[PDB]
Formats: C-alpha cells, sequence, structure tokens
C-alpha cells in the first residue's frame, strides 16, 4: 500500500547511503513463533552517531506510528550480529 | 507487530470458515511494479452475500485504517480467478 516507498524515500532523504533489509513473518515464513509481521533494518554507519540514530529513529516511527513495521536503525557491526538471529531477509529493491 | 495476528482474530470472530492468503510486494518479489505492499485475501463463500461482504470489509478497514495491507474479501470463485494475476501466495496460518 505503497509505505515501503515511503520508507525508502525518508530513509534516502536522510542518509542516502543507508541499506534496508526486510524480515520477519512475512519473509521469513514464520508465522508461529511471534515475530513482528516485517522487520525494517535500516543500515548506515552514519548511525554510529547515537544523536543521528535517535534523530532518524523519532522521524521514522513518528510517520508509520501503530503500523505492522518494527524498524531496527544499525550501524553496519550491528546489522552483522542480527543476521545470526535471522532465517531470511531481502534487501529492499 | 502483530497486525497480522489482529486480521485473523477479527476474521474468525465473524467468519469461521474464512480462509485468508497473502500476496504483494513482500511476498511475491516485486518491489518494482507498484504492487501492494501485503494483499489480504479472506475467502469463503459467506461472501456471495453482499451484505456480509460489505459489513466484513467496513469492520476491516476501519480497524486497518492508513496501513500495509490491502483486503481483497472474496467467495471462492472470486479467489480462483485471482490466482490466475499472482506470482506466489501464502496461506495464513
Amino acid at each position: 500500500a505503497g509505505h515501503m516507498k515511503e520508507i525508502k524515500e525518508i530513509t534516502k532523504k536522510d542518509v542516502q547511503d543507508a541499506e534496508i533489509y526486510l524480515y520477519g513473518s512475512v519473509v521469513e515464513g514464520d508465522y508461529s513463533i511471534g515475530l513482528s509481521d516485517i522487520d525494517v533494518a535500516i543500515v548506515s554507519d552514519v548511525f554510529e552517531d547515537r544523536n543521528r540514530k535517535l534523530e532518524f529513529f523519532g522521524k521514522i516511527t513518528k510517520k508509520f506510528f501503530d503500523s505492522p513495521f518494527e524498524f531496527h536503525i544499525l550501524t553496519k557491526k550491528e546489522w552483522k550480529m542480527s543476521k545470526r538471529f535471522i532465517r531470511k531477509y531481502r534487501r529492499l529493491d
């Protein structure tokens, strides 16, 4: 319903080099272990600055409040760690 | 974010025999043809009664206002037809 389009546009306006990855129950095919519907990891070393992470998180969650998206604003190292627990993801393209 | 849980619950409260199928960009992999983020087909021959289809549709869309879900309230014959144009779907357990 055009929300993903909006996510990519908001992200890219703030953090041009960020990469977006999708997971959660729909992508991973787990609808019975209580995953979020759609997890959205937004990944850049710009988020090494906690102030930028907070700024961006507040912007994106305000825009998408009470929605099925669960946002994770991560540095590259953090995303590398996150993948250890993720069955399958898709780079948003 | 537990919206799909809510869809199954609302649906099964009204129409016990309904089946729910997911498609759209996330399930199908296009991303690049403007598909809805998540299409949700809710399918039962109870919806042969237009008044029931209208009632249910009003209920479910009011609950999920301005969300990434696109709902399709369908009889079995209608869902058979829809599948001719769907690359991939998943039954929602």
